[PDB]
């Protein structure tokens, strides 16, 4: 394209491009004042308009890197502030942009952004809804650079959404709240989602990817045929690889590429595109990315047939491994939306364990005539374990479920600190809550999703923080062994129950009126060095604790109550707990 701002100014808006180049300065200058990227944007922007005024104006030819570059080296406090990063300015584009790559930093340290009041927020929103949005836009955008600006954009646009629409409610907090929690969550699952996903490339390998993303792909295409489900997993592991490679622009391009590859092609592929396609490039990669799955073949043959039946199994699998294997893992994941990717890798890993093992034997056949009967322990245990924990959950709410599930890892894995053992109980009971709303058949996937992200937020906590190598095993496992791993962490029966501390047992009239979050959390961290100094107590003693506290507490809000009725508790417990 003649002018590539003018072309990208002209196809996102003058809104969407503005956001997105304030996003884009906002994630290198993440150390700048808002009016400094605002003034960024708006020379970058008028600029840009004077490149859609005239295509030919100057500098306007200019690549959008070396604009960008360009513009991030006219930034005065750009040594003082970003030191080296300002070296990047020595340097010659292709350089250039690639060492201010360099210099984002994903844990750039930033105050923690605190949700201000409602009213607050909704009147800041309605006088400049503009700045509001800006605002906020550049402070997650700088805290969270290498996060793929449009999909910001979009938790923007919902903020936006959330406020339009909460700013004019009876109750604002009782309808934002909720709603900035959603995106909350959402944008931190999707940052953890990006962390992940960049990690799970270069850790678990290419391959784990391309096979993760062939069960993804195949699921979510059932009728896609594997040429085709291949094809774009090739090329999204490619646009995956240079999105983590974090260079927005060439990421931006090649999702773009894709979704445009993909809605010149959605007969080939999906019928549930239609929707994504009408949209705006901005939009359609990410709309593309979240599509539901196409409804399957009406009734799909067995993989007997192909995997086992078939004489040339063996041959098949032999004659490309991989390419079959993902065949397996197509065909198994199309047909089984259900299963959660890494189950389908499981099944695919089983498929190819025996199949490494049986194709060398004399008979093969014979070997891995029952090959699919190893994949029920597989299929059935995290479908019990759904079953299993969405009927817990169902039991006890999202969060009693939290405090069973805290009790339970904490007396699997002790050594962990609370805070830790504290939110991944919260945010594992709240995947609970999401994915068990789900119907069984969209359990899993839903699961695992939430899952691999609560899990890795656990892992790579636990990272640089070990307690328990039990969990950096289960950290360092495989893509598919990770999850297993812990739900095969049993209660360490080696743990020295944690010498006793008054102070952790002691609450205050802090805990009656606390935020209900604030409230569970000190329950729930209670609860946890509860089970930390008396492990071994039964759901029997436990509820009896947890039955004492709930009672003990509503039956306190004279609040010296805590010192003394709290003395009860701390010391009746004590005893009863053996
Ligand atoms: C590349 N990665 C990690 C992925 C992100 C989001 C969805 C993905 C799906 S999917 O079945 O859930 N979605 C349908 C295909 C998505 C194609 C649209 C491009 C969006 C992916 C951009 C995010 C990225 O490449 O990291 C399958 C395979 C990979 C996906
Ligand atoms: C030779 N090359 C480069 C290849 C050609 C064609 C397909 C290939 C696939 S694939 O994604 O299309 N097939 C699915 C991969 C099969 C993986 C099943 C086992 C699960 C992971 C292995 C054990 C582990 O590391 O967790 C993955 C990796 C390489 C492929
Ligand atoms: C500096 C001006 C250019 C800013 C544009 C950078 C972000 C690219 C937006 C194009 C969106 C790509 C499609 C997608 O979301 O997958
Ligand atoms: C406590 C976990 C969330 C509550 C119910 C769903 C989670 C259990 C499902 C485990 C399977 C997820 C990944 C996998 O396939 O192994
Ligand atoms: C503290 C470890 C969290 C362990 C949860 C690992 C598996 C949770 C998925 C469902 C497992 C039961
Ligand atoms: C060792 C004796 C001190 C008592 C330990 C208090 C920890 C109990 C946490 C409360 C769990 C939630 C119960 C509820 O829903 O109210």
């Amino acid at each position: 394209h003649k002018s590539e701002v003018a072309h990208r100014f002209k196809d996102l808006g003058e809104e969407n491009f503005k956001a997105l180049v304030l996003i884009a300065f906002a994630q290198y200058l993440q150390q700048c004042p808002f009016e400094d990227h605002v003034k960024l944007v708006n020379e970058v922007t008028e600029f840009a308009k004077t490149c859609v005024a005239d295509e030919s104006a100057e500098n306007c030819d200019k690549s959008l890197h070396t604009l960008f570059g360009d513009k991030l080296c006219t930034v005065a406090t750009l040594r003082e502030t970003y030191g080296e990063m300002a070296d990047c300015c020595a340097k010659q584009e292709p350089e250039r942009n690639e060492c201010f790559l360099q210099h984002k930093d994903d844990n750039p340290n930033l105050p923690r952004l605190v949700r201000p009041e409602v009213d607050v927020m909704c009147t800041a929103f309605h006088d400049n809804e503009e700045t509001f949005l800006k605002k906020y836009l550049y402070e997650i955008a700088r805290r969270h650079p290498y996060f793929y600006a449009p999909e910001l954009l979009f938790f923007a646009k919902r903020y936006k959404a959330a406020f339009t629409e909460c700013c004019q409610a009876a109750d604002k907090a009782a309808c934002l709240l909720p709603k900035l929690d959603e995106l909350r969550d959402e944008g931190k699952a999707s940052s953890a989602k990006q962390r992940l996903k960049c990690a799970s490339l270069q850790k678990f390998g290419e391959r784990a990817f391309k096979a993760w993303a062939v069960a993804r792909l195949s699921q979510r295409f059932p009728k896609a045929e594997f040429a085709e489900v291949s094809k774009l997993v090739t090329d999204l592991t490619k646009v995956h690889t240079e999105c983590c490679h974090g260079d927005l622009l060439e990421c931006a391009d090649d999702r773009a590429d894709l979704a445009k590859y993909i809605c010149e092609n959605q007969d080939s592929i999906s019928s549930k595109l239609k929707e994504c396609c009408e949209k705006p490039l901005l939009e359609k990669s990410h709309c593309i990315a979240e599509v539901e799955n196409d409804e399957m073949p009406a009734d799909l043959p067995s993989l007997a047939a192909d995997f086992v039946e078939s004489k040339d199994v063996c041959k098949n699998y032999a004659e490309a491994k991989d390419v079959f294997l993902g065949m397996f893992l197509y065909e198994y994941a199309r047909r089984h939306p259900d299963y959660s990717v890494v189950l389908l890798l499981r099944l695919a890993k089983t498929y190819e364990t025996t199949l490494e093992k049986c194709c060398a034997a004399a008979d093969p056949h014979e070997c891995y005539a029952k090959v699919f009967d190893e994949f029920k322990p597989l299929v059935e245990e995290p479908q019990n374990l759904i079953k299993q924990n969405c009927e817990l959950f169902e039991q006890l709410g999202e969060y009693k479920f939290q405090n069973a599930l805290l009790v339970r890892y904490t007396k699997k894995v002790p050594q962990v600190s609370t805070p830790t053992l504290v939110e991944v109980s919260r945010n594992l009971g709240k995947v609970g809550s999401k994915c068990c709303k789900h119907p069984e058949a969209k359990r899993m996937p839903c699961a695992e999703d939430y899952l691999s992200v609560v899990l890795n937020q656990l892992c790579v906590l636990h990272e640089k923080t070990p307690v328990s190598d039990r969990v950096t095993k289960c950290c360092t496992e495989s893509l598919v062994n990770r999850r297993p791993c812990f739900s095969a962490l049993e209660v360490d029966e080696t743990y020295v129950p944690k010498e006793f501390n008054a102070e952790t047992f002691t609450f205050h009239a802090d805990i009656c009126t606390l935020s209900e979050k604030e409230r569970q959390i000190k329950k729930q961290t209670a609860l946890v060095e509860l089970v930390k100094h008396k492990p071994k107590a039964t759901k029997e003693q436990l509820k009896a604790v947890m039955d004492d506290f709930a009672a003990f507490v509503e039956k306190c809000c004279k609040e010296t109550c805590f010192a003394e009725e709290g003395k009860k508790l701390v010391a009746a417990s004590q005893a009863a707990l053996g």
